């Protein structure tokens, strides 16, 4: 049974809702983008009218096998009719093809969806500086003052300039970075691109790279593994067994690994500077943890929900215990008090 912060209030719709079966009532299914919790549900039996990017329905149809004719793509930054109801997609910051959703009501009310986001000031600039919101439905995934990491363009420069220079020092070095989803393209994308190198991988990972409208991608990324020195793992196997045993395979090529972890936040957020961070390291294996979020930060969160000023709050993550929904409750409210509204 679908719970209620999936169901916006007199439409048809549900939003990320694929794992409850039939929903009563439900017209048109929403999907804000291709991350499986998210998904959870779709397959080619599918039959019901789902509404996406461009970049989700390419996914959808060739990675899930989802029949054509239930795929609905739509443009971004558009007023779109949907069921007899306006709607906009707006870029979330998030992975490829990741939106929020503005729902612009029969009555008057006007709904925002963020799905997944990083929330940035840009966003001030967009099709929501135009009008008022109701309603927010927010992801809180990081809404704690704890959380904190650096700008993604700081990490990337910390591994660009990490590899570069060890590649220089050692030419038999090889780079391997993790990945388990969609999202995070940029950690791979600038260190082959520094090093000279397309990006290796399984035709499995380039099947699913394929699908997301990136410029010039043929320059960018290959399935011989043999003509690259920047290689894409699991990321479960980006531990020293796992390297230990990619070595071996590369036929005597390489000498050395240098592998890098996208994280979301860890605890050692708490104490180290992104500047300070240094590996693990067995012989010769070293493996960074970079804090490469898609995610807000808590200070990136307060600051969009201050500004857009919503009559209402509802979190669709974290929402589980007692103790975190009261936590994102007592912020929501703090916030409200300090900017007046
Ligand atoms: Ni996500």
């Amino acid at each position: 049974t679908c719970p209620f912060y999936k169901k916006i209030p007199g439409t048809g719709f549900t939003v990320d809702a694929f794992q409850y079966g039939v929903v009563e009532g439900c017209t048109a299914y929403f999907l804000t983008h291709f991350h499986s919790d998210h998904y959870a549900g779709l397959s080619k039996h599918f039959t019901f009218p789902v509404y996406c990017s461009e970049i989700t329905g390419n996914l959808l149809k060739n990675k899930l096998h989802v029949q054509e004719q239930y795929i609905h793509p739509l443009p971004l930054d558009t007023e779109c009719i949907v069921n007899g109801v306006k709607v906009v997609l707006l870029d979330a910051n998030h992975c490829p093809g990741a939106v929020m959703i503005l729902f612009y009501l029969p009555n008057g009310t006007v709904i925002l969806h963020t799905g997944d986001f990083r929330a940035d000031p840009s966003m001030e600039r967009s099709l929501l500086a135009d009008q008022k919101v109701h309603m927010l439905y927010l992801d809180t995934t990081y809404c704690s003052p704890e959380y904190t990491f650096p700008s993604q363009q700081e990490v990337i420069r910390f591994a660009i300039n990490t590899a570069f220079e060890a590649v220089t020092l050692n030419p038999h070095a090889l780079v391997v970075c993790g990945t388990y989803s969609i999202g995070k393209e940029k950690v791979f994308l600038a260190i082959a691109d520094v090093l000279g190198s397309k990006v290796g991988m399984s035709q499995e990972k380039y099947k699913t790279l394929q699908c997301l409208n990136i410029p010039e991608i043929n320059s960018l990324i290959t399935t011989d593994m043999c003509s690259s020195l920047v290689h894409l793992l699991p990321m479960m196997q980006i531990n020293f067994k796992g390297l230990q045993s990619h070595l071996k395979k590369c036929g005597g090529k390489y000498n050395q690994i240098l592998a890098f972890r996208p994280t979301g936040w860890t605890h050692s957020n708490k104490f180290t500077r992104i500047a300070d961070v240094i590996p693990q390291t067995k012989g010769n294996i070293s493996i960074y943890g970079i804090p490469y979020s898609e995610h807000s930060s808590y200070l990136e969160m307060k600051r969009f929900v201050q500004w857009l000023k919503p009559q209402k709050i509802i979190p669709t993550v974290n929402v589980g215990t007692w103790k975190s929904r009261s936590t994102m409750e007592k912020y929501f409210r703090e916030w409200k008090l300090e900017a007046g509204y």
